[PDB]
């Protein structure tokens, strides 16, 4: 795929830095190709070698090995990483199976989020009616100045809503004009992504304050871990 060209790393040391960081942090890697996917890990990296853990499933390992053009994505703090390799070949690392490949000559280091996102806790409830007058309810997952993630029905990306209630318990209750911008999966549990519409400056300051206090509270409690 493609992202803003500012996100594309091409300097070999640039590409390598990002990869060494995935390794040192043990970030899970998601391999996908035409017809399958599997979770792996960066086991070791040199300028000439990428070594990836085998998958858990013998069938996925057989199917990666005959694939071409394999996309690898990883989710780190503050970024999404993504690159492609032409093929994986079997090897051994520390006496156990592994995939080896030449590193990609380029990689995406994707950082599109303008606003900080804080995770919701003890769960917070939300609810809205649908065009057929039933009531959709879901659990808030995370929160930013411009939107919210929710965990759970037949809906469609692009759906716009108007009066969506957010009971954040001890803090208080609010609503927003939000648009369902992404339906995905999270563990087989479905996940919604909302961007807020028509957020007045008054509400912006409210959202700022709540996000602040939740962050500060996590800080205070974790200090208390002492
Ligand atoms: N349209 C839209 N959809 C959103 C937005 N936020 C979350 N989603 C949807 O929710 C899925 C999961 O987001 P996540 O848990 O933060 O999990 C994300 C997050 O860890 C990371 N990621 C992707 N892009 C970025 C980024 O630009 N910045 C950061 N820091 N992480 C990113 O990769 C994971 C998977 O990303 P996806 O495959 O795209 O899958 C995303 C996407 O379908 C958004 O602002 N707009
Ligand atoms: N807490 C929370 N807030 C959400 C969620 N989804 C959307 N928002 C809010 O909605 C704003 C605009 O979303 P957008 O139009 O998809 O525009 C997004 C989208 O195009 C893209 N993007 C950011 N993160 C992701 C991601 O994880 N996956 C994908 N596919 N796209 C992303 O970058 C643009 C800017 O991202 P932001 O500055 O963060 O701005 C986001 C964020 O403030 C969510 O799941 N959780």
């Amino acid at each position: 795929s493609h992202y803003h060209e500012q996100f594309l790393k091409q300097n070999p040391l640039a590409v390598l830095g990002v990869l060494r960081d995935l390794h040192k942090a043990a970030i899970p890697l998601r391999l996908s190709w035409n017809g399958g996917q599997l979770i792996s890990k960066l086991l070791a990296i040199t300028p000439d070698k990428l070594v990836l853990d085998f998958g858990s499933q013998a069938e996925d390992n057989i199917a990666v090995l005959k694939a071409q053009h394999i996309t690898i994505t990883a989710e780190t703090q503050g970024a999404k990483v993504e690159f492609t390799v032409e093929q994986l070949q079997q090897s051994e690392y520390l006496q156990l199976p592994a995939f080896i490949t030449v590193p990609p000559p380029t990689l995406w280091f994707v950082q599109r989020r303008r606003y900080f996102r804080i995770s919701a806790p003890p769960p917070y409830f939300c609810q809205t009616k649908l065009a057929d007058n039933s009531t959709l309810r879901f659990r808030l997952y995370d929160l930013s100045l411009g939107g919210m993630g929710a965990l759970l029905a037949e809906l469609q990306e692009g759906m716009r809503f108007a009066q969506i209630e957010v009971n954040m318990g001890q803090w208080g209750v609010f609503h927003f004009d939000a648009q369902l911008i992404s339906i995905s999966e999270r563990i087989t549990t479905p996940r919604l992504s909302f961007r807020f519409l028509n957020v007045s400056p008054t509400v912006e300051r409210q959202l700022q304050r709540i996000i602040f206090s939740l962050e500060r509270e996590a800080r205070e409690k974790a200090d208390k871990v002492r």
